[PDB]
């Protein structure tokens, strides 16, 4: 096939594009300093005291700052999720499991869109903070980020556009392997032509490379270790941190109680 | 008094610092007398939800910090501050939203908007129930009249509950609720003299208040499994539970 993979690429680049605000495309506009304002740099804890002037402890903020974009970004997936053809015939528990793995390695994978190696693009591209920053923080904060920007950098290295990123996440959502799916079968017979679309895709757009369609299969496993590895990390917290201020509360209460 | 007014004072002060609308900001709005800016008066049925759940992320952090202003509380076994503060959470979350509320509707956005009490009861088979219930309490609630100074002992005296499941020291959490009883009571009396059996009623409350979570828990577990549209189910919710 080539038109029914290329409209069914197309198709997910536009639901792509109306889903999620912020692109690649945007994000690496701002990392590349086409000046339409630049964005304010955080990179020591003087230019962290003006950052509350230019933007919308400093623990607590960015630990906050995560919960919140965990909240939004649900919502755009699953938005995201909905648009791919057949999602939304398939049984409800199944959609439920399949979004329920895949929402955190679409966040890590769209979280690397605004990394580069020197920090991260932050407030809808208005602020930059620092890797090393990030790295010179507290106890807890020190550890936090380094592992995304480490799976990041490799990530970015392999050059995906938006176009090559919609037919991506789609495939990670419609991951036959999940644990506790009831009907497999309908979902790898989505998944089989995502996966055509994917290579047809990256055999069109990247003539440079080599082996990118088995590379980003390996990226689809590792993202599922960096969130067993990030709950582990708060899980820590949970256990150690003397300061409830910075405990993930919110989380302990939907686990205990909902 | 000294200790007893001096308490129920730092709590006061603390609840101040700790939360940004107090209850008598939100009466004067809700006083379409006191215009300093009328608020606006109000798909849907996600943004309202997600708006929840925003919320709930804020206040988890407004809360903590109030907690932590309670003398004895950070002297507490980790533990147990966790388990007091995680049951505590959506308790204080409707106490506070009783002060938003009236019989038409509630305040939000910080008193910029008003929703109507008719327009949420209207939508939309899920949507409709969840708001109702948190009316029913605050309207009885509010007849009661407490102002913020009641409220910050109140608040305190639902996180300090040594009956908390998994407790694992209890005697100094009702050491330090003793006190907090103690200092709701004389305030109860100096400050609501016609009121006789308030502090009663108030006991009666928090108990109460164990109710609306549960019932609240309850309609989104329907939703988990029954709603077809994913866009109207608590996703993150679903994940915490059952990732992390
Ligand atoms: O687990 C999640 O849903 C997010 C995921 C995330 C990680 C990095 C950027 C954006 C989102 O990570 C969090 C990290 C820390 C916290 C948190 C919040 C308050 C206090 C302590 C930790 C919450 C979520
Ligand atoms: O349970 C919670 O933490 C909050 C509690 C709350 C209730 C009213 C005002 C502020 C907070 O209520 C929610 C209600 C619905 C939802 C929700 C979100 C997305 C899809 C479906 C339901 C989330 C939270």
């Amino acid at each position: 096939e080539s038109a029914d993979l290329r409209a069914l690429a197309k198709h997910l680049y536009d639901s792509y594009i109306k889903s999620f605000p912020l692109t690649k495309a945007k994000a690496r506009a701002i990392l590349t300093g086409t000046t339409d304002k630049s964005p304010f740099v955080i990179y020591d804890m003087n230019s962290l005291m003006m950052g509350e002037d230019k933007i919308k402890e400093v623990a607590i903020r960015i630990f906050q700052g995560c919960q919140f974009r965990s909240v939004e970004a649900v919502q755009e997936i699953t938005e995201y999720a909905k648009s791919i053809p057949g999602f939304v015939n398939l049984d409800l528990n199944d959609q439920v499991t399949l979004l329920k793995y895949g929402v955190h390695e679409i966040i890590y994978t769209m979280l690397a869109s605004l990394m580069n190696k020197d920090g991260v693009l932050i407030s809808e591209g208005q602020g930059f903070m620092t890797r090393e920053f990030l790295k010179s923080l507290r106890k807890p904060l020190g550890d936090f980020m380094e592992p995304k920007f480490e799976f990041a950098v490799k990530f970015n290295a392999l050059e995906l556009d938006d176009s090559d990123l919609a037919i991506f996440i789609a495939v990670i959502i419609l991951s036959g392997d999940r644990p506790g799916l009831l009907n497999v079968k309908p979902i790898e017979d989505i998944q089989d032509n995502l996966l055509q679309a994917l290579e047809l895709q990256l055999k069109l757009n990247h003539p440079e490379s080599s082996q990118l369609f088995a590379k980003l299969l390996q990226k689809m496993t590792d993202l599922r270790q960096i969130v067993t590895e990030h709950v582990q990390l708060l899980q820590v917290i949970k256990k150690t941190e003397t300061d409830m201020s910075l405990h993930p509360l919110l989380q302990e209460i939907y686990k205990d109680l909902y």
